[PDB]
């Protein structure tokens, strides 16, 4: 199972870890991807998860978009986890660098409540431009299921833990 996580609340845990390396090690039922509406996994967590699947995640995602059209900002879809997890929950948090409504971050985290346990990144953090401290706050106040957060940056991990209310 998950190891080396710091407990933040009854259901939220956090670790300074590369989510691809965590997924390969644990092979969770659900790994969350920090997706965009087009499921174009170019950079950040999405690019790293896709590269770990040898681009199979992108091929599957392009078929999904060809059939269904784009996701909504705040929305999600369940696809295969390939070699990383049983499933990948592609969740679209607002990209504040694209002027998307940060209030949609709570809607994005609500998708996690449809799964008993997830390995996840902080939504809208990193290249999505939101304040990661705010993202962790929204996570703990929204998600009721068991979420294991993998925060790649050590310095951000320390700041998140030391400032956690
Ligand atoms: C690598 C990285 C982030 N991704 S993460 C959540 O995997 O550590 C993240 O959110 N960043 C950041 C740090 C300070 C303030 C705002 C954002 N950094 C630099």
């Amino acid at each position: 199972s998950f190891s080396g996580y710091l407990k933040l609340t009854d259901n939220v845990y956090i670790k300074n870890a590369d989510i691809v390396e965590e997924a390969k090690k644990v092979k969770p039922t659900v790994v969350v991807n920090a997706a965009n509406v087009y499921l174009k996994h170019g950079g950040g967590v999405a690019g790293a998860l896709n590269k770990a699947t040898n681009n199979a995640m992108q091929v599957e995602s392009d078929d999904y978009i060809a059939t269904n059209g784009p996701l909504k900002v705040g929305g999600s879809c369940v696809l295969s986890g390939h070699n990383l997890a049983k499933h990948c929950l592609h969740v679209v948090g607002p990209n504040v660098n694209k002027g998307e409504d940060i209030q949609l971050l709570k809607s994005a985290y609500e998708n996690f409540n449809q799964h008993e346990v997830l390995l996840a990144p902080l939504l809208s953090a990193g290249i999505f431009g939101a304040d990661p401290i705010h993202s962790l706050r929204v996570c703990v106040d929204t998600v009721r299921t068991n979420v294991y957060l993998a925060v790649f940056d050590k310095n951000l991990y320390d700041k998140l833990v030391s400032s956690f209310l």
